């Protein structure tokens, strides 16, 4: 209800916690010798002052730090060169770890996965957990803010999972990172290339399918090559995802959901910077806009679709704040259940270049029925009001689908309706130009104020009629068709 | 019984509150560069700390400000270029806003009205809410110490409303500003024009009509043309309204 | 973990319950002489003696008898001719209803189903409801021991709904008979024909994907033509129906 422009807007600028008993480990001598070892880095050095157990209610494991889940650990190394790894520390709840290691390699994964929960006590704590390595090699999942257990007992609060290498966080291929509705994860190495399935937004219960479900993948120091590989958002709610991108954002696979968001903030121009109490300054920003040089590469849109009927669709979006939304040859997929589904891929100061087929359940027909109106839509530029939207590849619609574009100039290439028919082809939003340089039509719903076709094929509807292309607003002055052919 | 010049004269010089938690936002980028956008007041910024609920005793809806309705909340924009709207915030116990808006034009209506009222709690507290935008724009209807549902549970004790624009303070033509038995409303622009049905003391319960329902509309910084159309005293009571104009 | 055959022989004998207040109503004169009448049953007969409400906690409906769900109520017209009908008696969690009526048709939907559930107390309590009319005539679907709203608050033990026409029990198309974890349905008549989707077993809360899930349509009596049309055992669980039939 809030959005997550709010929901990350208060959880930016927050004091930490207060903490009794900030526990502190220092590694000593005998690591800061064998380059090569392969350590162990809980049961070597972190056993010391991290005590599992048994939680009652939501009972698989536990962990903490010492004493309750309100104790900070500080770990110091600093010096000790090596390879460590973690293998196994689940369901940790625990609470502002910290473990600087310079010149050491870290490794999250051996056999076994990782989690990071917090607990929903009355003092609404966060667990701030650090890393400082030099690499990082997630190598398999990790879970951030999970369910513990089965649903009972203590619910689970927010979390802060800050991954600060100096050369690079690369992953397995079977590495599944998947964080849940409070979780955050601050990366700030250069070159983050994570190979494997980041799972943004994800059920935390097992029945709760209308939860909120925010979170966030904080990218903003990464001064190297950001490159997901297969982003996955939202799973059986309205998961609103974000992430504050540093300006270059090449992903690959993306994965909406029915009614699923995301929105990939680039960096603006300049780059990132009794008794009354006086609560800090909560510094809070509206949608700004992203620097000249901020490109977001996505290179396929697909959309999962099943579950229920509602009386409208679900309007999966993804808005983004770029000069420069490319979207490349895997072009854009729709899953279409009874009612339409809709994809909204929104910039807001920005420009959209489309390079790629428009399938609907990836073919490129894609047949829909009079109920399942799916419903493509564009907005290129929406806030500064002069944002082209560029499509480089022949589309071709099928039946009941609907192209909407409202940008500013919105060049194409070619456009195929008259294969299905009942198409809306909206263009109401553009404000003057849109240079089509073929169109073939059968039963179309046309709306253009300004445009320049130099190719025109109007096609017939068999032995059917009623249903006719039909330019159906204010045509005005400056429009132009250098070539009609009826057939 | 008392009569208006006294109890305008026990409102007009009162200390705000003593308000725990003063909590501070402060509009920061994004807002000041997009000089047509018609953004949300609400829910794009306010709703991080104003949290909406539900009543039990006179249940229609219910807002405050964060933990309580003893709490001050202020928003410092000054930079912020646009136009904000409310549109329906209706029954906003809350206590202390200040909203600090120059160079942005507000609008108090759209598709829903407003209003602003109180509790009586033993600390007989007022809400004190202002704005400070360059024009106003009401636009729709607003009350200003209503009842919040029906009679019942808490009652419902001063108020004052703080409008204070550098450009003028226009309203629509179905526009019913109506104060009620404690409520004021301070002008402090140029040239207010409310070219709505102003309503100056109602019935705030169904059938108090022996309720006192003093009422303000203390007018006195407007430095331009002070201008109603259709003011309207009284309502099945004996109402005794007032107003503290700018010699025009 | 225990199996059908033993869960079903602790719920074949069983004393009913321990009511204090077994209040008792008589239908007098009016209605045995309008054979054709197409009363109400609950609005007309039975709302003086069964109150709704509101739960907090899985907060949908609410109803119960008078003054908890620990209460008997018996009707008894035993000579009442027309054609009745609920309707809309959703969420009953009540306890022990008796309707006895004799040369009276039923109708239990018109535009909306029925539920017929309990609560889990400390005293592990069912809800024995009966009906003893002359056709039955299901016509819209009924839920026996459903959730109520949303998982939380109090939790659903067992029941068991009688229905003991003495010319059958039809249904329609779309009546799904549905009973779930603890239900039973004991059916009297003969010539039982229901031409809908009964779904024993069913998913009673919203991720329990574990639940033992039992249920019983103990069609013992009819001394008929039993006739299901649509059967449907078990929903992503491991549901353990049973039917203890009548030799056809």
């Amino acid at each position: 209800l809030l959005g997550w422009g709010l929901k990350q807007a208060e959880e930016a600028n927050k004091t930490p916690d207060k903490p009794d008993k900030v526990w502190r480990i220092q590694a000593g001598k005998g690591f800061n010798e064998f380059p090569n070892k392969e350590y162990d880095l809980y049961k070597s050095l972190l056993s010391s002052k991290i005590d599992g157990g048994w939680d009652w209610g939501n009972a698989a494991t536990h962990y903490w730090i010492k004493g309750g889940q309100w104790n900070k650990l500080e770990v110091d190394m600093k010096d000790a060169v090596g390879t460590y790894k973690l293998s196994g520390l689940r369901n940790f709840t625990g609470g502002d770890l910290d473990v600087n290691m310079q010149k050491a390699t870290l490794r999250l994964g051996q056999f076994n996965g990782n989690s990071f929960t917090s607990y929903k006590d009355s003092a609404d704590r966060t667990t701030r957990v650090d890393f400082n390595a030099k690499n990082i090699l997630i190598d398999n999942f990790l879970e951030i803010n999970n369910r513990v257990g089965s649903g009972a007992g203590r619910k689970a609060s927010s979390t802060v999972l800050t991954l600060q290498a100096s050369e690079g966080i690369t992953s397995s291929k079977n590495a599944e990172i998947s964080l849940y509705d409070g979780a955050t994860l601050n990366l700030a190495s250069n070159s983050v290339k994570l190979n494997g399935n980041v799972w943004m937004g994800r059920l935390q219960y097992v029945g709760a399918y209308l939860a909120p479900s925010y979170s966030t993948i904080n990218t903003s120091k990464v001064t190297g090559e950001v490159n997901f590989n297969h982003l996955t958002v939202g799973d059986h709610n309205a998961a609103q995802a974000g992430i504050i991108a540093s300006n270059k954002t090449h992903i690959g696979t993306l994965d909406l959901w029915q009614s699923a968001g995301l929105n990939i903030i680039a960096p603006p121009e300049g780059g990132y910077k009794q008794k009354t109490e006086v609560q800090p300054t909560q510094v809070i920003d509206g949608p700004f806009a992203g620097g000249k040089d901020t490109v977001v590469n996505i290179d396929r849109i697909n959309t999962k679709a099943d579950g229920t009927i509602k009386v409208g669709g679900f309007k999966a979006s993804l808005t983004t704040n770029a000069a420069h939304l490319n979207i490349g040859k895997g072009g854009v997929n729709l899953s279409n259940q009874a009612s339409g589904r809709t994809l909204l891929v929104e910039n807001l100061t920005g420009n959209i270049t489309v390079d790629g087929p428009l399938r609907v359940n990836n073919q490129v027909g894609g047949y829909a029925l009079a109920g399942s109106s799916a419903n493509f839509e564009f907005k290129a530029g929406v806030d500064t009001k002069n944002g082209t939207a560029t499509f480089n590849n022949d589309i071709s619609l099928g039946r009941f689908v609907n192209l909407k574009v409202d940008a500013h100039t919105a060049n194409f290439k070619g456009i195929d309706t008259g294969n299905g028919g009942f198409n809306t082809l909206d263009f109401s939003g553009v404000t003057n130009k849109v240079n089509i340089n073929k169109l073939i039509t059968a039963s179309t719903n046309v709306a253009v104020k300004n445009f320049n076709i130099n190719e025109l094929i109007v096609k017939t509807n068999g032995v059917s009629v009623g249903e006719y292309t039909h330019f159906s607003e204010d045509i005005g002055s400056q429009s132009r068709i250098n070539t009609v052919r009826l057939e």
